């Protein structure tokens, strides 16, 4: 099984530039407003410990250059949400796709279409950690790149990209300027916090291997949610919620393993290892593919 | 430092969807031209051992039903080329993107877009194997779906789907009709040739982990081009050729490292064993990224 993105088409269409002064990043045109991070309204210098609200009180409408490819939009408003900055522009984006903004939770995956100049240059799937950060490919002028997930032609828009972390992951927000994680918009010194292994994407790969016939791990116990959660910490592993469970639901049913059996034979992979032997041709559990990702790739 | 693949819109507005009797898969519209795998006219009978001449006679221009999205296109012509099927439909495809149909190399990389139905289901990144298979994610129907790099505004199609075989992997043809590797689209068991690894992409990789500041792997060795190469094919690694090592340059440049004194950093690799310890969050050597991928991603 590989990491597949979502097809960017539908995103593309909506990525726009956002330029202030020399600043320049990327935005997401939807009908006749663009979202874009509000650090835009920066110079260099103020990056370090900006005031938002005093550095956008100097902006009007005509300090902000949108442009789809060269075509500028003229801005005829802009406000200040949270992290983001929405300017009506005077143009509603014709190929606005059907669209929601998600707030995802860590371990659930996405579709990231890197951006530079507003001109989409590649696309990768990303899952956010625990910590909530995301392990991306990033360089300057990416921020505004959006990631997003894609179901029956409805773009459910997830993340905006503001940030690097000097370990070399990356922080943003939803689309409506929030942070995911501690993090805050400002060019200071920033550290992820510890991070952990998403246990229910890890049992999504086993139920994936166990559906392609590798099933050697299948050991005859079972456990209770709360003697696995107080067991899985000890091995950095993070605890299952109960909508965890419930998204195992359909690999649990469709291969005959009780979500809490999957539990115990993954408990015992971590009490044991796995003595030489491979999972999906892997000696590492692979903790970035989702339940649905599963499915969505063996469907 | 991610395995990315293009953005792939202008393929998605490309994308249709070809019914012959009962089997359906997707065709590439380019211009007034539809492209698609010939077994479409295909039964199941005829599958298992077809005469692609004296079948494609046999039919008419009605017996094609290709649809893009809901709106059905009148086939007005048809021929073959090698294992590829052209169909001239009355309509033109007014997203036919500036395009060119290109033979690839084996080791160079390419951006799959999965379809079924007509209709673009994931995008990730492959690599032409020595051995002309790739390993892709691809279920029934999924034929016609087709590789391509994107060069500023040009698409360069390289691939289209046929086949997958015994082992797992995948076989098929450029947009001329001519297989990769010694391979027949008829629904027979097919076995490779013996794979090697790609050696100039593991040299690339390495480069990109240290790039990303991963250097545990180096060392004070150096090698000759004929010591390494040597080496190289008693662990099934490809030769490495000085145009390989000059295509190597930009990125010795970048970090200081001599390629022959990273090719001694992977001899030694490749003679004691990773000792489980991991290189970009990877247990194995990776060969599907080329020089270009790294440079473009890193750069
Ligand atoms: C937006 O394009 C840019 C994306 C970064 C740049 C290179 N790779 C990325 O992911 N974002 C920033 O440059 C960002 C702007 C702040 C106002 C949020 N600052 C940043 O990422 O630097 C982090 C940093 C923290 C502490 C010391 C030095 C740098
Ligand atoms: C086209 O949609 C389909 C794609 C395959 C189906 C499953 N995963 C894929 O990638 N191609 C075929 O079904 C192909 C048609 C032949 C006429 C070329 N046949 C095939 O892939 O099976 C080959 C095979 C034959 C005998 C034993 C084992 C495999």
């Amino acid at each position: 099984f590989r990491k597949m993105a979502f097809p960017s088409g539908k995103v593309e269409s909506c990525m726009v530039q956002v330029t202030c002064g020399t600043t320049t990043l990327n935005g997401l045109w939807l009908d006749d407003v663009v979202y874009c991070p509000r650090h835009v309204i920066c110079t260099s210098e103020d990056m370090l410990n900006p005031n938002y609200e005093d550095l956008l009180i100097r902006k009007s409408n005509h300090n902000f250059l949108v442009q789809a490819g060269n075509v500028q939009l003229r801005v005829i408003g802009h406000s200040m949400q949270n992290c983001v900055l929405k300017l009506k522009v005077d143009t509603a984006n014709p190929k606005t796709p059907k669209y929601k903004f998600v707030r995802i939770q860590p371990g659930q995956t996405f579709s990231v279409l890197a951006c530079y100049n507003g001109s989409p240059s590649g696309v990768y799937q990303c899952a956010m950690r625990p910590n909530f950060t995301i392990k991306g490919s990033f360089l300057n002028g990416s921020c505004g790149s959006v990631g997003f997930n894609i179901d029956y032609d409805c773009v459910s828009f997830c993340y905006m990209h503001h940030m690097e972390l000097p370990t070399g992951v990356h922080a943003g927000t939803d689309l409506e300027g929030n942070f995911y994680g501690p993090f805050v918009d400002r060019q200071t010194a920033q550290a992820a916090g510890t991070d952990t292994t998403i246990t229910v994407n890890v049992l999504a790969w086993l139920y994936a291997a166990v559906i392609n016939g590798d099933r050697w791990f299948l050991n005859r116990f079972t456990t209770t949610l709360n003697d696995f959660n107080l067991v899985a910490m000890k091995y950095n592993y993070e605890p299952l919620t109960q909508d965890h469970v419930d998204i195992l639901g359909p690999l649990s049913a469709q291969t005959g393993i009780a979500v809490l059996d999957m539990c115990a034979s993954l408990k015992e992979l971590l009490q044991n290892g796995m003595n030489g032997r491979t999972i999906l041709g892997s000696a590492l559990l692979e903790d970035e593919f989702t339940p649905f990702d599963v499915v969505r790739q063996c469907s």
